[PDB]
DNA sequence: GGGGGAAGGATTCC
DNA sequence: ACGAATCCTTCCCCC
């Protein structure tokens, strides 16, 4: 009887840049997160729906996006700009309940339950959520309900983009049947693949297998998630979420094992880690490595105390070393993470 | 046998 | 090809 409903802002940093310059809107844009080391390199943030249409979306190569669409409007990637656009967009749900958990910077979960009854009641007060957010900022979402959060977001899905959607405990028993299990959430590639070879392709399937199998092939966790979901049973709380971790990381211009030509990307790094820390004091930090081959290695130690910034530099040049040192590929991108805040 | 935690990697998805 | 959360496996120290 939790009732939930669940925001997910429209191809969103694409949608902020159109917002930014209206005349963009009706064309293809497409925003691009840059690397530096060739003319195009780098991959794409998102696209809006016009540029979608042929091919351009989210993770592929700007340089791909460019042979499909060469007339689109690349963009570089402001996320500062595209993050208070949201936070301002989350202030105004907050109107909306009490309880609300802001999943990411697109999207958040409302419980509405006692803010009002049955799914009509739902689904209206999502137009006033959507209208609301529209004549405030002129963003399109797409808003989810369900009995619970995992269904909320698969009804936004099913109706994205800009759309409405209420799957009632009747539709929930059908698609425990009939959903692809790879369409849940928290079901990447990895576990899909690993779900197929036990014969699992909905929900439903979790159920037909001995749960020491199941938790032998994807973990403890995943096999309760889903079992538990099959069971029509699934009901996590809509809790308040806090950063846990602040990081950032580079590029280089080109690959390397030479310690003083990459230091300079890594303190690049700590430098905006630490700003971004803004009051924050972390008693953790992690150096982050990326190989030539796409590969990701790291080393990190907790302290008993907080790390000063000048404190974190030199911490950070002793795993850097201990990276090289236990690592024999060239590093192409590098960076850290500071976490466990006071 | 287990609690309790740190450490590095795996997997997922804004 | 360009940020952050949770869980998993392995160690480790210890009662
Ligand atoms: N840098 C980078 N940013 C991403 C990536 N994927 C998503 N984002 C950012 C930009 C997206 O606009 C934002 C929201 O992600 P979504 O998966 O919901 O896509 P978007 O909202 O763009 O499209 P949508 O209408 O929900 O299908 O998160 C990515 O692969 N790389
Ligand atoms: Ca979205
Ligand atoms: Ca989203
Ligand atoms: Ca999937």
């Amino acid at each position: 009887h939790m009732i939930v409903l669940f925001v997910d802002f429209d191809y969103f940093y694409a949608q902020v840049e159109e917002v930014l310059n209206p005349s963009l809107k009706g064309k293809p844009v497409v925003v691009c997160v840059f690397s530096g080391r060739f003319e195009d390199s780098g991959a794409v943030a998102t696209a809006n729906y016009e540029a979608r249409k042929f091919g351009v979306k989210a993770g592929i190569p700007i340089v791909e996006a460019k042979k499909i669409l060469p007339n689109a409007v690349y963009l570089p990637m402001r996320k500062e700009v595209y993050q208070q656009v949201s936070s301002r967009i989350m202030n105004l749900l907050r109107e909306y309940s009490e309880k609300i958990e802001i999943a990411s910077i697109d999207e958040a979960y409302l419980d509405i339950s006692d803010k009002v009854r049955d799914y009509r009641e739902a689904y209206n007060l999502g137009l006033e959520i959507k209208n609301k957010i529209l004549e405030k900022e002129k963003i399109t979402v797409t808003v989810g309900i369900s009995k619970n959060k995992v269904f909320a977001k698969i009804a936004a899905d099913m109706a994205k983009p800009n759309g409405i959607k209420v799957i009632d405990d009747e539709e929930v028993k059908r698609l425990i049947r009939e959903l692809d299990i790879a369409d849940v959430p928290g079901i990447g590639n990895i576990t899909a693949e690993k779900l197929k070879k036990l014969g699992i392709n909905k929900l439903v399937d979790t159920l037909s297998i001995e749960f020491d199998k199941l938790k032998g092939m994807i973990g403890e966790a995943k096999a309760k998630y889903l079992i538990s979901l099959a069971r029509d049973e699934y009901n996590e709380p809509i809790r308040t979420r806090v950063r846990k971790s602040i990081g950032r990381i580079v590029t280089m211009k080109r690959n390397s094992r030479n310690l003083e030509e990459i230091k300079p990307y890594l303190f690049r790094a700590i430098e905006e880690s630490y700003y971004k820390l803004d009051k924050r004091i972390p008693k953790a930090i992690h150096v982050v490595a990326v190989t030539e081959d796409l590969d990701i290695v790291s080393r990190g130690r907790t302290f008993p105390h907080g790390i000063s910034k000048e404190t974190a530099y030199s911490e950070s040049v002793k795993l850097l070393q201990k990276i090289l040192e236990e690592d024999e590929r060239k590093i192409r991108r590098i960076g850290v993470r500071f976490s466990k805040f006071i």
